[PDB]
């Protein structure tokens, strides 16, 4: 497989994208699939896709939600048959490359708790809110971890997001060298 920036002008591509959020994320991405894509082929954005044969066994992309500094890291998912296989780390490297040299500084993203897959819910979040963050544990494969072990950092969490104890975690990382203090 090779992994690279997505052909924007492939209507096939995007057909595969499209399914591959459907049956991922059938709750967020539905009828208007096809639109939502489009949106992710804005020339603001990145698109990457990691391929094999003749499937989109992969994709990632990125906005520029603060000018061209601040950069959320959405959507980033990989087929079903070809997790834990390093196609997500490669995903996340290669979209942080292409924010910087975008002149990106930082790439963040919200992953929320809803399975009860961390010990950040089911917990009063307001009460040693911090402590928490720092002593967090993963409890049923929450993809937290996974950006966790690629660098970055929870940096804020929505308490009661999406009802009791079932936040939103804010995670975040400085893709280029701090020009020092
Ligand atoms: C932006 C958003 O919408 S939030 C993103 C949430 N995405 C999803 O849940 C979609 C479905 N899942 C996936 O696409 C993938 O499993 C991803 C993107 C979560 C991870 O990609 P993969 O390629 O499967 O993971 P990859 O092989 O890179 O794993 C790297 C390391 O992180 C770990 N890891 C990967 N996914 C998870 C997880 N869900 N929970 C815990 N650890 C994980 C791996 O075990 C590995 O650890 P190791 O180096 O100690 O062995």
């Amino acid at each position: 497989m090779i992994i690279s920036e997505f052909d924007r002008n492939n209507p096939v591509l995007k057909d595969q994208l499209s399914d591959l959020l459907r049956l991922t994320w059938p709750e967020e991405y539905g009828d208007s699939s096809a639109e939502e894509v489009e949106e992710m082929m804005n020339p603001e954005r990145i698109a990457v896709a990691a391929v094999d044969q003749d499937e989109l066994v992969g994709f990632i992309g990125a906005i520029p939600q603060y000018g061209i500094t601040g950069w959320e890291l959405h959507p980033l998912v990989v087929e079903s048959s070809r997790r834990k296989n390093q196609i997500g780390t490669r995903l996340v490297n290669y979209l942080e490359k292409e924010v910087a040299s975008r002149g990106g500084i930082t790439i963040y993203l919200g992953t929320d708790d809803l399975d009860h897959g961390t010990t950040l819910s089911q917990t009063d979040l307001y009460e040693h809110t911090f402590d928490k963050v720092a002593s967090i544990q993963n409890l049923r494969e929450h993809p937290y971890e996974f950006y966790e072990k690629l660098g970055y950092k929870i940096v804020g969490v929505l308490p009661n997001a999406n009802g009791w104890d079932k936040p939103d975690i804010w995670m975040a990382k400085t893709i280029i060298p701090r020009p020092d203090s």
